[PDB]
């Protein structure tokens, strides 16, 4: 269920991030995107998950 919601968080990160033209937009979104993560997840493979979707969101 945890995941199911940061599944959420990920995915409608990427469609703002993916549609925003301004790149001083986009840093909001993430950095937003970034927090609500950290906070969704405490345990050793969650927050490894939250890692890789962080750094995913950024490279765009």
């Amino acid at each position: 269920d945890r995941r199911k919601e940061m599944d959420k968080v990920y995915r409608t990160a990427f469609k703002r991030i993916t549609s925003t033209p301004d790149k001083e937009k986009r840093k909001e979104v993430v950095k937003e995107a970034t927090e609500q993560l950290r906070r969704i997840a405490k345990d050793e493979e969650e927050k490894k998950k939250a890692a890789y979707m962080i750094l995913f969101l950024k490279t765009l």
